[PDB]
Parts: C-alpha cells; structure tokens; sequence
DNA sequence: GCGATCAGC
DNA sequence: ACGCTGATCGCA
C-alpha cells in the first residue's frame, strides 16, 4: 500500500546526498542490540535493506559516515550508538524528528514516528507498538510487514521535516534544534558508547559487608519491636508502629499510615525503633539499587556500564539517565558515597575530573528576574546557601555543616518556587508563623524575585506557555484551570521551568563548546557523564593541569549573564576522589 | 502496573 | 501545601 524496492544489494541511487534514514533497533536498551532492518527514502525512491548486507557493503558504510550526505531521522542517537556497537560511524544527521517534536511540545510524550506525525496530521504510518506488540508478545514481524513499516516511517520523516522546521522557526527554536540539541545528541552517543568503568571487586565486597550489617540491624529492629515481622511490609510496619507501639499518626497515604523518612525522623523522640528502620532502609537501598542493580548491568568483559541519556523526556529540558541511572549515585551519607569509589578511569594512569556550576539556578534567577540584591550577591561571590543556613540555624559561617547547607538549599529553592508557610514549617520543624515571617523577610530582601514570580505567572496565562533563555518551551494549559489545586501546580511550573530549563540550556551549550575545545587542543580527555549542572570526564593524568584551566573556563563562558557563572572542580583516581 | 519511598540535581 | 527525575518492591 506504499511502494518500495525490497533490495538485495546496495545501489548508487540509494546513496544520494539527502535521505530519510531508518536504522531500526527494537530493544528498548539499544546498547549492543540488533539492527533489524534499514530503510532509505530519497529523491530516487524508497528502499528497504537487510542489515547483514547493507552494513557489510563498503559503499553504504562510507555513505553512513560521510558528513556531507545528509540524513533525516527519528532518534538518531539510538541509531548512532547501535551502529557504534557494530563498528560503524554515522555522520551527517541534519534533522532529528524526535528532538524537533520534543522542542515543539515536550508534553506530547512522543516516543515514535507515528506520534510525531500525528502532530502535523500525517497518519500514513503505524505506531511501533502496533507493529511489534507488547511485553511477552513483543516480536519482530515477518519481513514484508517489517519492511513496509520502516519504509512508512522513513516516508513520514521525509514529509515532516519541512512542517516541523517551519513551526520551530516560528517559535524561535530552529537554532535550538540545529545548533544545540542535534550536536548534543552526537556527544551523548559518544558518552554512552564509551561507558564508565566499574571496579566490580570493590562493589562485590561492599555488598557482602552490607549484607552482614543488614542482618545486625534487622535483628535489632525485631528486638525493639518485641517481635519479628516483615520490615518491608507497610501493613505490618504500620501495625507495629501505629497500633502495637501506639506511636502518633502524623500522616496517612491513600492506603494507610505513612512511614516516609520525614515522618520517621519526627518520631525519633518517641521510640528508638524508627531510627533503626531508617538505617535499615538506607542499607537496603544501597544493596538493591547500587550494588546488585549496578552489577546486573555491568558488561562483564569490559567492566563498563553504559547508561542511556534520554534527551527527549523531561518537561524542562533536562536529561534523564536510565539502566543504570548514573545521575543519582549516592553522595550525601558517608557509607553511600563510598559506592563512588567503584567508578574508575577506563585506562591506567588516567583520572576522573568533575566540574559543577555553583548555585546555578539562583544565578540564572538573578539574571532573569534582574533582582538588584540577588545580582549584587553573586557579583560579590556570596554563597547564598551558606548565608541562608547561617540565618536559619542561627550560627556563624564557620559552624555551617554539610547537612545544614543542604537543608538551606531546600529552603532557598523552596521559597523561590512557591513553598507555603506550612511546607516550610514542616521542613524546618519550626512553627508555621515563624515560617511565614521568614518567607516575608526573604521577599523583602529579594523583591525583584517576587515581582518576577508574579509576572511570569501572568505571562504564562496570557501566552499559554513559558520559555527558557535559549527558547525552550512548555505549555501550561492548567494555569487557567478553575480548580485551585490544579491551577496552583501550574503556577509553580511557570515559576520553576524557565529557571531549571535555562540552566539545562546552559550546560548543554557548555558540553558542545567543551568538546570543540578538547578537539582543538588535541586532548585525549573526554566526557563520561552529565549530572544536570555537573560534567564528569576522564583523561590521562598528564592532561589534568591543562583541564583545570580549560574546563571551568569553557563552562563559565558558555553564556554571558548579568552575573558571573562560577565552576567548582576536582579530580582524582576514582569518582569518589574527584570532590 | 501503580504508589510509596528514596537516591540524585 | 517548592521543581525535575529513575529504581525498587509490596500490594491497604
Ligand atoms: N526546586 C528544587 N530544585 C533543586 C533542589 N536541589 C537542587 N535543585 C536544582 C536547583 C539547583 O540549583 C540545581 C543544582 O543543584 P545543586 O545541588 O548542585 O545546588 P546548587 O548548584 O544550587 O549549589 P552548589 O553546587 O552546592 O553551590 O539543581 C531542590 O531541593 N528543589
Ligand atoms: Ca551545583
């Protein structure tokens, strides 16, 4: 019902200088995953190619790797990484329909070509789920069915580039696609393929020690409980805490008693068992998610873990990281932080180098809000988190601990993103009127921040969306909802998205600038991870001194704001040591 | 499969 | 009743 050549060999007319290209990888995790078929649509026709022939054809491989032969694709990072695992380089991607759809409207949740095509009233293509099936029934269909699907997806991409580019241009997002997200996709593909090396001997020994400590704590909980029970069972735990031990009920869930850590911490004066339950959970969290989970995904022959950075998922323009998530490796408690000792350089005599933007969203907010006092604070290189901790806990600078500062951090961001007196009082364990007067004092010091938050909510109502500094967009239909609670969540999104999203814009530009600089200096150093406002690299030890000057400078100069950007950086023989 | 929970930013 | 996430696991 769509014509195409089911080709047995590659021909010259398949190798035009512009084409839509589909390199199909069906497995969710595309690392070392099979390529099940290829389609090309260009000015000369539509073609389906079997990968075992196309990817062993030297002319097709050369075409793939020629940056002057332009390809339009959907999720080009998936194809590039899968091809890297086949020993093949993909260059010349000039249009990525996934990233274009994501910029136009992140809320569509576009996960396949059919979903993107629907945005422009193109429906001559099926959803991938309809072709491949779900769950245990998922399967590559018969070749004529597969080939037509890949050809229809390629035809859709061929047709849709122009209407997507037109709307991107109207939104002031066409350079955001072509000069930011598409170049970033290639950099992320390199990062994911490189992977991070793991010291599995250390992780395994940590897991054995964790298991013993878990037993010791488990028994102590049984003794304090007077009985043995399933500590992981909410119904049993709730019974033990709030029926057998008769502890106060401070909070309920939709199905029973809450036992979240904030509740447990508040019950510490009443019974020693609650702090043991906290210790028990934290140990089990390390064991399940970061020892066992990481060992499950390490590639045994190389001892590398290969995350996938989802570039078209979050509603603010951040990345997310999956299987494993390398953006939430423990750091705040000392026993958890030691997991980072298992993240090592991939070569001998290389080291890990980490750099982080200082107080990034507050600096962005100062610029965007043009708050005279907040701008002056960063022009003085003040630490606003430390300043707030001094005021909260009524201490001097010298006596601010790592945990007090992390708590003042939640107060700072809470207040500028709409926390209520109730929420603030519940976080600082202070009276509600003390919380409300602190918030009032806060906005007396930063009245330009308060004005900005009022103005941006009105702007979201008037336009229907908010934007970031590099013109990322988020629609907020609920901002005019009649329901107070629905409308309120949308107002806090209007407050937060331009700030968090602009910080996401800045680090993405920094990554592109950094790679260009590393190439220009002919350095072996390369990116391994991004953690929202942090970049992690590895490099030969002989490159560290040059990197200490290079990397902070590129990051600091990525954009020019009304306040300085500041970068903290460290290096060491493991990720643990790079701080 | 979902919701609570908790690890990060 | 600040925002943005992903993984685990019991299921009231
Ligand atoms: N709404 C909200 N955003 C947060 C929170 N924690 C972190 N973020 C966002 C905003 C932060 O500026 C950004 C980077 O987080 P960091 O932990 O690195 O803190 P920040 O850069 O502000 O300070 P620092 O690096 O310690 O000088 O991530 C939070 O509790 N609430
Ligand atoms: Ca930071």
């Amino acid at each position: 019902k769509m014509a195409f050549t089911l080709a047995d060999r590659v021909t010259e007319e398949m190798l035009a200088d512009k084409a839509a290209l589909v390199v199909e990888v069906v497995e969710e995790n595309y690392h070392d995953a099979p390529i099940v078929g290829i389609a090309v649509v260009n000015e000369h026709g539509r073609f389906f190619l079997r990968p075992e022939t196309a990817l062993a054809d030297p002319q097709f491989v050369a075409w793939l790797g020629d940056e002057t032969k332009k390809k339009s694709m959907f999720d080009s990072k998936r194809a590039a990484v899968a091809l890297k695992w086949k020993g093949i380089e993909l260059c010349g991607v000039s249009f990525d329909l996934l990233l274009a759809a994501y910029l136009l409207d992140p809320a569509q949740g576009v996960d396949d070509v059919a979903a993107a095509a629907k945005m422009k009233q193109y429906e001559a293509v099926r959803p991938d789920e309809a072709v491949y099936g779900k769950g245990a029934k998922r399967a590559v269909p018969d070749e004529p069915v597969l080939a037509e699907h890949l050809v229809r997806k390629a035809a859709a991409i061929w047709e849709l580039e122009r209407p997507f580019l037109d709307e991107l241009r109207r939104n002031e997002q066409d350079r955001l696609l072509v000069e930011l997200e598409q170049p970033l996709s290639s950099i992320l593909a390199e990062m994911e393929f490189a992977g991070v090396k793991v010291d599995t001997k250390r992780l395994e020994q940590m897991g054995k020690e964790l298991a013993e400590q878990l037993g010791t704590v488990e028994q102590r909980i049984y003794e304090l409980a007077g009985q043995e029970f399933n500590i992981n069972s909410p119904k049993q735990l709730g019974v033990i805490l709030f029926e057998k031990l008769q502890l106060p009920v401070l909070k309920k869930t939709k199905t029973g008693y809450s036992t979240s850590a904030d509740v447990l911490e508040k019950l510490a004066p009443y019974h020693e068992i609650v702090e043991n339950i906290l210790h028990y959970r934290q140990l089990g969290k390390l064991q399940s998610t970061y020892i066992e989970g990481l060992l499950k995904v390490v590639r045994p022959a190389t001892k590398k873990v290969h995350t996938i950075f989802n570039q078209a998922l979050t509603q603010t323009g951040r990345l997310s990281s999956t299987e494993p998530n390398l953006q939430n490796i423990p750091i705040r408690l000392e026993e958890g932080r030691k997991i980072r000792q298992a993240f090592v350089p991939s070569e001998s005599d290389w080291l890990i180098f980490a750099a982080d933007y200082s107080q990034i969203e507050l600096r962005v907010l100062a610029h965007i809000a043009e708050d005279d006092n907040l701008m002056e604070a960063f022009r003085r290189d003040l630490d606003i988190h430390t300043k707030t901790a001094m005021d909260i806990f009524q201490v001097s600078e010298d006596e601010v601990t790592p945990n007090m500062r992390r708590q003042a951090k939640a107060v700072n961001f809470g207040i500028v993103y709409g926390i209520s007196d109730y929420g603030l009082a519940q976080n600082l364990n202070i009276s509600r009127k003390e919380a409300a007067e602190f918030i009032e004092r806060y906005f007396e010091s930063f009245p330009g921040v308060k004005r900005y938050m009022e103005n941006i909510v009105q702007e979201a109502k008037q336009k229907g969306y908010v934007t970031t500094l590099l013109h990322r967009r988020r629609y907020l239909p609920d901002i005019t909802s009649r329901n107070f609670n629905v409308r309120s969540f949308a107002e806090r999104m209007a407050m937060n998205t331009p700030i968090q999203g602009s910080a996401a814009d800045i680090i993405k530009k920094a990554m592109i600038d950094l790679n260009a600089r590393l190439k220009e200096e002919r350095l072996q150093a390369h990116l391994l991870l991004q953690v929202h406002d942090e970049l992690i690299l590895e490099a030969p030890k002989e490159e560290m001194e040059r990197l200490c000057r290079l990397v902070p400078e590129v990051m600091e100069q990525a954009v020019t704001l009304r306040v300085p950007l500041k970068v903290d950086y460290h290096y060491g023989s493991t990720w643990y040591d790079a701080k």
